[PDB]
């Protein structure tokens, strides 16, 4: 089998992407944030504290004839931005883009933190990291991809995120029309539960490529590109007036600037992030100071190839017995 679904930016800055997912019988369609940096499929629901729901579409398990409460199971997660959510668990039928999994753990939120409530466009998360990170207790549950994998034509999924435009998540096949050149594959470590790999270096604009190993994670659920302070300083030094602002929480730059591109290495291959991808707009409405899309990883503790980087590529998440990651230009 295969599946194919369109993924859409939630706003004009590509702060995150949502993909429609069918849950239950009859189907209840919720727009989920597909997240290769976590491993829980959780949803706003009829169980979510009413004051914590503000415009999201909810899953109502009592209206699904295929829903079953997973007895005794609870979940609780927190994310890199300090947000969190928790609740109980059902199993139900879940379909993405025509690919169906029966008996998928659907984690129903009883509580969500303010950042989730405040974002009416995201109805929950669909985790696509390794199932060793799943938070369900006392019996850890499998991701949608792990449950689907054996049925798929090939044990892979691909992320093709758009810049200010729709894109695609495919399951079970590689669309050879969706990228240019070849796909370069690189090794993955699953020891931290992430799609963790080592970039071979970087360049800033038309500058020379610096060969240096950068270990980090391919995380579709992180918006920005988080890299070592040395690399980030070298990038922003090429932007007149850019500075690291402790009050704002990172590098900012004049909104009037034209940003240089940023290149990262995948083996001997190179992925070029155009400068415009690195502009996250005014820090506050009407300001002429703009937030940068490349930020230091010193605070978060891991380098993160988030959407800023991934949307410049066609990315293969290869779930073969030994997982690997593939990157192509597009
Ligand atoms: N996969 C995720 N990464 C998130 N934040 N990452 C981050 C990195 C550095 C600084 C701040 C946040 C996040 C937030 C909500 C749901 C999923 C995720």
């Amino acid at each position: 089998s295969t599946g194919s679904a369109t993924t859409t930016p939630i706003d004009s800055l590509d702060d995150a992407y949502i993909t429609p997912v069918q849950i239950g019988t009859p189907a209840q369609t919720l727009n989920l944030d597909f997240d290769t940096g976590s491993s829980d499929l959780w949803v706003f629901s009829s169980e979510t504290t009413a004051s914590e729901v503000d415009g999201q579409t909810i899953y109502t398990p009592s209206k699904s004839t295929t829903a079953k409460l997973l007895s005794g199971a609870t979940w609780s997660i927190s994310y890199g931005d300090g947000s969190s959510s928790s609740g109980d668990v059902y199993t139900d039928t879940v379909s993405v883009g025509g690919l169906t999994v029966t008996g998928q753990a659907v984690e129903s939120a009883k509580k969500v933190s303010s950042s989730f409530t405040e974002d009416s466009t995201i109805d929950g998360l669909l985790g696509l990291a390794f199932s060793t990170l799943n938070t369900v207790s006392p019996t850890q549950q499998k991701t949608f991809f792990d449950n689907a994998k054996a049925s798929l034509d090939s044990p892979v999924f691909t992320a093709d995120l758009g810049y200010h435009a729709p894109g695609t998540y495919n399951f079970g096949f590689i669309d050879t029309t969706a990228y240019t050149g070849s796909i370069t594959y690189t090794a993955v470590s699953t020891k931290q539960g992430f799609w963790e790999w080592t970039s071979t270096g970087y360049a800033v604009g038309s500058g020379t490529f610096k060969s240096t190993s950068i270990d980090g994670i391919a995380d579709t659920g992180t918006t920005l590109l988080y890299l070592p302070a040395t690399v980030v300083s070298a990038y922003w030094a090429q932007v007149s007036g850019a500075k690291s602002s402790s009050s704002v929480g990172g590098y900012v730059f004049p909104c009037s600037a034209t940003l240089p591109s940023f290149t990262f290495g995948v083996g001997s291959a190179r992925i070029v992030i155009p400068g415009d991808y690195i502009d996250f707009g005014p820090i506050s409405t009407g300001s002429s100071s703009c937030f940068g899309g490349i930020q230091s990883s010193a605070g978060i503790g891991i380098n993160i190839f988030g959407d800023v980087a991934l949307k410049a590529a066609f990315v293969v998440f290869n779930g073969a017995t030994t997982p690997t990651l593939g990157f192509a230009s597009k």
